[PDB]
């Protein structure tokens, strides 16, 4: 019995080992990047939240259906991420109907620098306009990022002006 | 989770909810996902229709889920319903609501 | 060349077709000769008018 051929499967111990070794570390590397990608999109994931700033203002009209515009300045926190608002989505009810997603609002292409505000302006879809005393829920959901809800009820009354 | 209803139907009908995929995500097609549903501690039945039976997310996205209880399971203000959401090669999520007892019908709070 | 220990700044240019947009992912894999192989996955945020990758 001779060491000879203990050489020739020790290559093979070696070579398996080496291989291996070199697809574990390009399997830990991807293990790793991708760890991290997760991580980046998971800070990305709250910090990219985007909020409704302040009061909600409606255009409205007695001899027409009733609130048609709606505008509501939407901001993003000062430690937040930009957005891009044509991603931006607004869903819409008029007292408990069913949902539709909404098509015209003003800013339909623009983006907002972290710690900035847009004037969005919102016209509900034929039927769906409120009319006083008719709450309508608004949800805005940003891409990537937590999703508000801003229910108001006009009061019966309002002619128009500022949603209280 | 906002929902169609009806006083004089049977119940709470459509159901609709948004579903997305994290933006660090995979890709994902929902014609493999299946919805679980429940009304009032009922069996479960696997859900048949809905909106988007064919279709994909790339992740970071988002899409408008519509969901009809089949025909015994319609849940009623009050009776609280169960939606388990289940994409193929994922983990698998579920969200209860119960409707107030009220609701002519609108968003599920 | 790079002593063991030590770093450099690599500047990538996408060639013509395959310049990513915000919102679209990129991937770059990394391929020292002799050894493993790294990979990069990136999603530009819809947004970044530019700057670092998160």
């Amino acid at each position: 019995f001779s060491g000879l051929e203990a050489a020739i499967v020790l290559i093979a111990f070696v070579v398996v080992a080496a291989v291996f070794s070199y697809v574990m570390l390009g399997a830990g590397f991807f293990a790793t990047q991708k760890s991290q990608e997760v991580t980046y999109s998971g800070m990305k994931q709250a910090t990219s939240n985007l909020i409704l700033d302040g009061m909600i203002y409606g255009s409205y009209s007695k001899g027409g259906s009733g609130l048609a515009q709606l505008y509501f300045y939407v901001k993003v926190p000062e430690g937040g991420e930009t957005q891009d608002l044509k991603y931006v989505t607004y869903l819409w009810t008029k007292e408990n109907k069913a949902v539709t997603t909404l098509t015209s609002i003003t800013p339909t292409n623009q983006q907002l620098n972290p710690g900035a505000r847009v004037k969005v302006t919102i016209t509900a879809p034929t039927g769906y306009k409120p009319i006083a005393g008719q709450k309508f829920v608004l949800e805005i959901k940003p891409k990537t990022g937590a999703s508000t809800i801003v229910t108001r009820t006009l009061s019966d009354g309002y002619n128009g002006g500022v949603i209280i």
